[PDB]
């Protein structure tokens, strides 16, 4: 018997049911959200949340878009800062504090990202940071220290690739990976409020990956997640969401390591991209459903839910109080990778929160990167196209 079966029974016996639409397809992410919900529904009396999966995050935003045209929205859903911008244009979201959820203790990084015109419209739930995943066995084999700087990372990738007869830095040719190299070469997406995809730090960032592929140290992964490709040739490293931690752990036939990101200098770990989502509450929800929502968002923000959620998944705890929880502390004492993910969460950067950003990162920026990496398009001309499409989409 599965936790979504318990939930189906729990809700059928309930006077009020709050739907939560999500983008967890399977794995520990889906199981930790379901378990959370089971625990919550137990302490209720004919109150409940029903998690409704919708596919991936892009399937979710599309089905929420349609949910609006159709007249029927859930109580709650997962949303990136930029999906929040979109829903705010149609006035669809309740301010979280008017519900009376106490947000003191919530990481200010996470809280600032969900705050529009001084007003919070999301609760940070499943917040991820990019880490350096690596092959402990392979680095030990060649007396290669864990790279601390961009410089050391390129030199180490070249040294292990040469030794093993194939490219050891594995990456997806996507906006998220490009974000790592863009940010840690001084790059920023807004210039005096104008979204810029073709700045010289963009060109340098795409060039680096393209030169990496050409020189035989970087491996573009074109089918599935990196952790779904492990075991086909030598793997030394990947820059990837802390939310992949259980999938890497399940897949790796080598000793898995997690480290902070290489940065420009040893003075600081490089910035990681923040991903995963915030929970929003829809205005269309009834008073009753909104009360379940408030109660559920306080449970989710409770140190124990946050400790269990984050240790079951590798997502970053969103509250100071999660780190003082004994369950957190017990997992951290037997597993240093948790403190490494938290340490990396301090050097965090965000993508723009423009309504059009979901579309831009996938269909325009993502495609420019794929042109460059897979079809050997000039980085500058690839991104210059992107800049033009982005501008056309926005003008619209
Ligand atoms: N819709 C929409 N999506 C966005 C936006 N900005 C970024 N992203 C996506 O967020 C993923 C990161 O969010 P995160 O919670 O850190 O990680 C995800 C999964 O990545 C990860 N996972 C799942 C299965 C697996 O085998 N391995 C694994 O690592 O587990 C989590 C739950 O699915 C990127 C990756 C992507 O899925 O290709 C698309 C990217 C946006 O604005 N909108």
């Amino acid at each position: 018997m599965k936790p979504e079966d318990v939930i189906k029974e729990q809700c059928a016996r309930a006077k009020v049911v709050a739907e939560l639409w999500h983008g967890f397809t399977g794995g520990a992410p889906k199981a930790a959200l379901e378990n959370l919900v089971v625990e919550f529904n137990k302490a209720q009396q004919g109150r409940c949340v029903r998690p409704v999966p919708q596919g991936g995050y892009r399937d979710l935003s599309t089905k929420i878009k349609a949910a609006f045209a159709a007249g029927k929205v859930p109580t709650m859903a997962q949303a990136f800062e930029n999906n929040i911008a979109l829903y705010l244009e149609a006035k669809a979201l309740l301010p979280i504090e008017s519900l009376g959820v106490k947000l003191q203790g919530v990481n200010l990084t996470f809280l600032n990202a969900v705050r529009f015109g001084g007003v919070v419209y999301g609760v940070p739930f499943n917040k991820s940071i990019q880490v350096l995943y690596y092959n402990k066995d392979l680095l030990k084999k060649h007396g290669v220290p864990v790279p601390a700087t961009l410089e050391e990372f390129v030199a180490a990738a070249k040294k292990l690739s040469r030794a093993e007869g194939g490219p050891v830095y594995w990456f997806q040719p996507d906006a998220s990976t490009f974000a790592y190299f863009f940010f840690n070469l001084g790059g920023s997406y807004l210039k005096d409020g104008k979204l810029v995809l073709n700045s010289k730090e963009a060109v340098e960032a795409l060039t680096l990956l393209q030169n990496g592929v050409k020189e035989g140290w970087a491996k573009p992964i074109t089918s599935g997640y990196i952790n779904q490709n492990l075991g086909s040739g030598p793997y030394a490293f990947s820059v990837d969401t802390s939310a992949g931690y259980t999938y890497y752990l399940r897949a790796a036939k080598f000793d898995l390591g997690v480290a902070t990101l290489p940065g420009r200098t040893k003075g600081q770990p490089g910035y990681g991209l923040v991903a995963g989502t915030n929970l929003v509450v829809f205005r269309q929800a009834s008073k009753e459903e909104q009360a379940v929502a408030k109660d559920f968002l306080e449970f989710v923000l409770s140190p124990r839910a946050q400790a269990v959620f984050a240790t079951a998944t590798g997502y970053v705890p969103v509250t100071e109080g999660a780190l003082k929880d004994p369950v957190y502390q017990a997992y951290a004492a037997e597993n240093p990778d948790y403190a490494t993910i938290v340490r990396q969460s301090r050097y965090a950067k965000f993508e723009p929160a423009l309504a059009e950003w979901e579309q831009i990162r996938f269909d325009i920026l993502g495609q420019a990167i794929k042109e460059a990496i897979l079809n050997k398009a000039d980085p500058k001309a690839a991104l210059d196209r992107a800049q033009k499409l982005a501008e056309d989409l926005l003008s619209s």
